[PDB]
């Protein structure tokens, strides 16, 4: 369906994983590590096995980018 | 270091060009009407787009909350 869909999973001892599907039907996974590290993975719209891009951010970077993204 | 360059796009919105500690690069366009567009480029080639995503205002805020949490 076409709305914002977020699936959250605990990664025991490691952090939290968020799998997001947007209204534009684009796919992203965000891992938030307990130590502060953020990892974002972008996958091919129609192929989960195909990684388009990925980025690792420390805590301060993630918060700065989040401030921009969300106003 | 984390480097951010902000420009105004007159009558359209704002552009943020971001370079991270990992040397990765992204451009975020924030439209006046609330749309966000995010572009990810090759670290060494500004001409090669790795990925892009379009978000509405609500989606942007929700994703920001996850990222900044």
């Amino acid at each position: 369906g076409s709305g914002l869909n977020i699936k959250e999973n605990d990664l025991p001892g490691i952090g939290k994983k968020f799998e997001i599907e947007t209204r534009s039907h684009e796919k992203m996974t965000i891992i938030i590590h307990d130590d502060g590290r953020r990892e974002i993975y972008r996958f091919n719209d129609r192929d989960p096995d195909e990684l388009l891009s990925n980025i690792s951010l420390d805590d301060s970077e993630a918060r700065q980018i989040a401030a921009i993204l969300g106003g």
